[PDB]
């Protein structure tokens, strides 16, 4: 299937201001999207805001403003944040959008017609902060804003409350076997692997039916009405998850505004998602509820769900006196640099840790000393006297060993990007960058200028090509810096994307370097 590559971030609750968690998830989404665009594919990358529900409406009430005003303002803050972070997301969806609501109603009605929605009761615990139903085994004792003895979620630590309401119920229990079939037939559909195992374990134990409506009073009437029953509202999570289906169906203009909802998702060739990027905290909603809904509706399932960890700063919980502002740190250290760090410092299996110390260490060691150094050396007037890509002479075995690494890199990085495992992709590229540096050091091209100009041609060419290829594969990570690098190397635009240009030798000898003006990454004081 030649289709539009469709990658999503979660849609974020607007109870609070954008923070590192949201920036991180959307970064991952952005990177995946960028890699598929550099690969030459059609791409649609989606992010946005989750605007209905009890949680949001209570947040509005606390700020003493209407839910409508509150959500529009906070959505505005999210949009500004993502603009500032220099992402390349194709559309920003809001669940208050009228087209989204129409899709929610269609999906609901499809589920109901299928016989998978019935009128029942939920009597049990509920975390308003996670909009999550919990069993008694997932709660325990704790404290609230006052410090009174309450119940809290084992998962999140947020206060839970007992709910007893007549609710539309979705027959989730009936989907156990089909979900297990899906997990097992598609053993790469959840990443990383240990999270896939967690999901399978949970579904094996059995599934209860799921409340998909709430009484309108409970949600302060801030939600989508149930079709044919105005006394009930659609569960915020059914509403929310449906964003991916809505997004897959919106025609978007040049300015990024939604102009049309298509009837059939196939018309835009996006659904279902190739990658849903999420935090570990919402895995059950995406790997269990979502596919069950899609199975009921007869809709295709997503290819991959990738679930990441949470950040800490200085080994401590990120208000409490430990702020981590990504815009602030990007202004201090550089946007590409901070992005690189977030993506390199930890894998999707880990809870990453930020500190200025280790940020500087990676900036200086990897970006400046390994990458930047190499870029300056091969473009330097001292070494590259003609300011061009030279024509190589005959290759030694040592030359061939480096060339082989450069040739193998795209295939290796490609597999990692598709997992997806961006950390391993970065590490693979930097392994090759370190080898190129070692080669340059062994060959001492600065001496060759006077001693053996023929040999220098060969060394310089291989080095330039290694820098081009590594930089191409790093361009989704360092989108702005990659352009600077290509400009220094004089790589024509046509050669900055497309799988054809993953091949060693794509830029011909005689190509002129860009003019000199200057540092790529400036090292910071320890
Ligand atoms: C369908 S993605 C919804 C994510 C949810 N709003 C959250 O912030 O946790």
């Amino acid at each position: 299937v030649e289709k539009v590559f469709f990658v999503t971030s979660p849609i974020y609750y607007v109870n609070a201001a954008p923070h590192i968690g949201h920036v991180y998830s959307t970064l991952i989404t952005d990177v995946i999207g960028r890699y598929h665009r550099v690969k030459g594919e059609r791409v649609f990358a989606l992010t946005g805001t989750d605007e209905h529900g009890q949680k949001v409406a209570e947040a509005a009430k606390q700020k003493q403003v209407s839910p409508y005003d509150f959500t529009t303002a906070v959505a505005g803050e999210f949009k500004k944040c993502f603009e500032q972070m220099d992402y390349s997301i194709d559309y920003f969806i809001r669940t208050t959008n009228e087209q989204h609501k129409a899709v929610v109603k269609e999906l609901w009605t499809k589920l109901e017609q299928k016989g998978d929605i019935y009128l029942g009761r939920y009597e049990g615990w509920y975390s308003i902060s996670d909009e999550s139903f919990l069993t008694p085994q997932n709660i325990t004792d704790g404290v609230d804003k006052d410090g009174n003895p309450c119940k809290v979620s084992l998962e999140s630590g947020h206060v839970v409350t007992w709910v007893s309401e007549e609710n539309y119920m979705f027959r989730l229990s009936a989907f156990r076997e089909r979900l297990l079939e899906w997990y097992h037939a598609n053993p790469g559909c959840i990443v990383p692997e240990f999270r896939r195992r967690e999901v399978i374990r949970a579904v094996e134990k059995g599934l209860p039916d799921l409340s998909v409506s709430r009484a309108r009073a409970t949600l302060h009437n801030w939600a989508i009405p149930v079709p044919g029953n105005p006394d009930h509202c659609v569960y915020v999570w059914l509403d929310a998850l449906t964003n991916y289906l809505t997004g897959s169906r919106l025609r978007v203009d040049e300015s990024g505004k939604e102009v049309s909802l298509v009837d059939d998702f196939n018309e835009l060739e996006r659904f279902p998602a190739d990658v849903h990027v999420i935090g570990k905290d919402i895995l059950k909603f995406h790997a269990i509820y979502w596919p069950a809904f899609l199975l009921s509706a007869g809709l295709p399932l997503p290819k991959k769900i990738v679930a990441h960890g949470w950040w800490t700063k200085d080994r401590k919980k990120i208000s409490l006196g430990n702020v981590f502002d990504p815009v602030e740190k990007a202004e201090e250290f550089g946007y590409d640099a901070l992005k690189y760090f977030l993506l390199r410092e930890s894998g999707f299996s880990d809870d990453g840790d930020y500190s200025d110390k280790n940020m500087i260490a990676r900036l200086n060691g990897e970006l400046a000393d390994t990458l930047g150094n190499l870029v300056m050396r091969c473009t330097s007037a001292k070494i590259n006297v003609n300011g061009e890509w030279p024509s190589p002479a005959a290759y030694t075995e040592e030359d061939e060993s480096l060339i082989q690494l450069i040739k193998d890199l795209p295939g290796t990085a490609d597999h990692y990007y598709l997992i997806p495992d961006i950390q391993k992709a970065i590490i693979a590229v930097f392994d090759v960058l370190r080898a190129i540096n070692a080669y340059v050091t062994d060959m001492a091209p600065w001496k060759l200028v006077k001693t053996d100009p023929e040999r220098l041609r060969t060394v310089l060419y291989i080095t330039l090509e290694g820098v081009r290829v590594t930089t191409l594969l790093l361009s989704p990570i360092l989108p702005r810096k990659s352009v600077v690098i290509f400009d220094m190397l004089g790589v024509p635009e046509v050669h900055r994307k497309g799988i054809e240009n993953f091949e060693f030798g794509a830029v011909p000898p005689g190509t002129r370097l860009g003019p000199a003006v200057e540092v790529l990454f400036s090292k910071r004081s320890t």
